[PDB]
């Protein structure tokens, strides 16, 4: 198996994974990864038939058990940790965070960053706010939020 087929391979069981996580039926997906030596987390938002809907409130909202859900979330983690190892594993500079993105027409976009969040100082919740600040245009609900979400830019923006 080339490295093509592995990255295939785990691409494909992420997609059926986060699809197995909604228990209705989604229009578009973005899902984040922040992976380094120092831990990590995963998260993902879906859109509905617009709206963003955060993963974590899918238990809340559906019936899916909160056991079931975290079970499934932590063998996504899983992926994506094999996925960085995979990256290691052909002498190859570990990505620190992997953005996955799918649409129910097929649209698909796999893209990895190399930014040193653990020298930024800067916590997973800036980290999340900063991402949904770029990638879409939403801002954070608090000043304090708003200001580390400029810190984080400002930071970027000297790199």
């Amino acid at each position: 198996m080339t490295f093509e087929e592995k990255l295939s391979k785990i691409y494909n069981e992420i997609a059926n994974e986060i699809s197995s996580m909604i228990p209705v039926e989604w229009e578009k997906v973005y899902t984040m990864a922040y992976i380094d030596d120092g831990g990590g987390e995963v998260f993902f938002n879906y859109t509905k038939p617009d709206d963003l809907n955060y993963y974590t409130n899918i238990p809340k909202e559906y019936n899916i058990s909160v056991q079931v859900f975290d079970d499934l979330w932590m063998d996504l983690y899983d992926l994506f940790e094999e996925l960085r190892d995979l990256f290691k594993e052909e002498d190859l500079e570990p990505w620190t965070s992997c953005e996955f993105d799918f649409t129910r027409e097929g649209e698909l976009k796999v893209s990895f960053d190399y930014i040193d969040w653990i020298n930024s100082e800067f916590g997973q919740i800036g980290r999340q706010n900063y991402y949904k600040y770029r990638k879409f245009g939403i801002l954070p609900e608090t000043e304090y939020e708003i200001n580390k979400v400029k810190e984080i830019e400002q930071y970027i923006k000297e790199l």
